[PDB]
């Protein structure tokens, strides 16, 4: 009820918010992507407006659909072992970059097939390995604790629990976003941050996917190191997810709403 | 240990699959793209490969980020109240269709911070209401069934909350796949089943987007109707697997695994 209203509320709120920061830059780069418009019109006047309009829907649509139309189209091949490994584990972990996706019926309808059976597996995959986690990295300190200096478990737990986050999120946000900005060059680490923060997240949002660089030295081994990553990553913020959860104080929160 | 390599083997036969059916069309889709790259520059002769590398470049890294350069720029507002509520929705919801995404480093500053509160209450919000929904679609009609026919508890829960997940999944299919089916004209019904799929299952691919009809009559409203039926798609699952996962036989598959 009171929630219910504050979750439409707290949407209305983060509506006006980005209308009042990104709108502006939005609207800022559509006048300006609308400039790019006009300006590569204007440059190629043989070029037409409708022609393009069709040619456009079909390269925008294959490009949601996956195949950039990038690298000469011979770049790199969205379904290969290694690549088609990493669409199954994007679309088994939710995240669902985009970047590649059934082209075909037959394709959507087994893709369907295998996601109604692979997910809840591959649910029971990452929690049984979270499982795993939470028993080294965060139970194993807090015993420690508590032994050495004496005092009660009760208080042991929640307030170093806090603590083990900030482990976490150092080892899998600054230092990767180091090497994410070592690794891809035409990225900052403001967008490295951004990029590590929505994979973990499972939003996948595909502005941001590794791997394109243009035949590229170790494609397939880059592939698949950052297909260990991204898992290791969704365990690992499993492992704080199920930890703030296990906080008496957002349990709480959770009671209350 | 098991598992873990059969995850993975999983994924290699998720690969190899993919590999033997999605890759034969995509091959013919990226020839074909392939193809359509060079009708398109052999008809615009005028036009030379790498500026329009470069311009592709630009236009397909905006459509990433969202800003579609589809209906002469001016279609519709990808950050106004409504636009901004569904993003809002989706980037909460973990959907990240990627139609829209922050454009500016501002922009993703505050999407993260906005995101790192904002989803944890999301998820507070969606487990409150799936809640809710438990005790009355699910709960509701086993106790009935049990005092009207008398046979034991435990046996008329496992036994028929299979029958109740039919209910959900053609109440939001098979139905919803017909209305979007109706109010897309340029989808199919499989199509639309696929996207309703991948929608409540969070993957949230982004191939297929609602709203997207050239000045179409109620941009408002429908954006608004299809942020409500993705939420309840999105309850009524959560609801659907909930109950799944009650299940004692899907229990004791986890707790094998
Ligand atoms: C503790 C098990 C880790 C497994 C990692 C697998 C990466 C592909
Ligand atoms: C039982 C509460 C349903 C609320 C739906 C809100 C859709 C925008
Ligand atoms: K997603
Ligand atoms: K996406
Ligand atoms: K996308
Ligand atoms: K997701
Ligand atoms: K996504």
């Amino acid at each position: 009820g009171f929630l219910v209203l504050g979750y439409l509320l707290y949407l209305v709120f983060g509506a006006v918010v980005f209308s009042s920061v990104e709108l502006p830059y939005e609207d800022l780069l559509r006048q300006e992507l609308r400039k790019l418009k006009r300006r590569f019109l204007e440059e190629h006047e043989c070029l037409s407006e409708p022609q393009l309009e069709q040619f456009l829907g079909r390269v925008l649509e294959a490009s949601n659909y996956g195949v950039s139309v990038l690298s000469n189209a011979s770049g790199n091949w969205n379904w290969d072992f290694t690549s088609a490994l990493f669409f199954a584990s994007t679309v088994l972990s939710t995240t669902g970059y985009g970047h590649t996706v059934p082209l075909s019926d037959g394709g959507k309808a087994f893709c369907i097939i295998y996601s109604v059976i692979g997910i809840p597996f591959t649910l029971l995959f990452l929690t049984a390995v979270v499982q795993r986690v939470t028993v080294h990295v965060t139970r194993r300190p807090v015993l420690y604790f508590h032994i050495r200096w004496g005092f009660s478990k009760q208080v042991v737990a929640i307030v170093h629990a806090v603590l083990l986050g900030f482990v976490t999120v150092s080892c899998f946000f600054f230092i990767p976003a180091a090497v994410f900005s070592v690794l891809e060059d035409d990225w900052n680490f403001l967008e490295s941050f951004y990029f590590c923060f929505i994979s973990l997240s499972t939003i996948g949002l595909g502005d941001y996917v590794p791997g394109e660089g243009y035949n590229q030295k170790f494609r397939e081994l880059y592939k698949i190191g950052i297909t260990c990553y991204l898992l290791l990553g969704l365990i690992a913020m499993l492992v704080v997810l199920e930890t703030f959860c296990e906080l008496h104080e957002l349990k709480k929160f959770r009671k209350m709403f």
